[PDB]
């Protein structure tokens, strides 16, 4: 049995003018030595904050917790699909002191590929999609790590 731990930059974009929002992603994958089928869990977090000249301030945070099956195609490539929950927390302050916060969970799902350019190294690329209330958040991920 082996495990693969990867991490890297994540970047979210929602339909509706909610520009790019940067963060990170971590995945923990587990494989058995004698089956191509394993499991992978994924943690994603992005955020963006903005303060206008008017004094107004906005802060958006996105969390995605997903997991699913991972299939090893050959020695250097595997594919995976994940499902779970997405959480969005949106903070807004109308200067000087009017605040309004909203948060809610939604379904999240994703798919990715992991390459092993050397047996102990992993290059991970995935996309994650969540629907929180009516906003659709899409997040691209590129990570790296070790298999051990
Ligand atoms: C979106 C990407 C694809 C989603 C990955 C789904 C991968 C699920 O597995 C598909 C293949 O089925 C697995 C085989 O388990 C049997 C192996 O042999 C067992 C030991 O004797």
């Amino acid at each position: 049995a082996t495990s693969t731990v990867t991490g890297g930059y994540a970047q979210s974009d929602a339909q509706g003018q909610m520009n790019k929002m940067g963060g990170f992603n971590l995945k923990y994958r587990y494989e058995e030595d004698n089956s191509p089928l394993g499991v992978i869990g994924s943690f994603t977090y992005t955020e963006k904050s903005r303060t206008a000249s008017s004094g107004d301030y906005n802060k958006n945070q996105y969390y995605g917790i997903t997991a699913g099956p991972a299939y090893r195609i050959n020695d250097w490539a595997s594919i995976y699909g994940v499902v779970g929950v997405g959480y969005g927390k949106f903070q807004t302050t109308e200067y000087p002191t009017y605040k309004n916060d909203t948060s809610d969970y939604g379904f999240s799902y994703g798919a990715g590929l992991q390459f092993n350019p050397m047996e102990n190294v992993a290059l991970d690329f995935s996309y994650e999609q969540s629907r929180i209330r009516s906003v659709d958040v899409g997040t691209w991920i590129a990570g790296v790590g070790y298999r051990f």
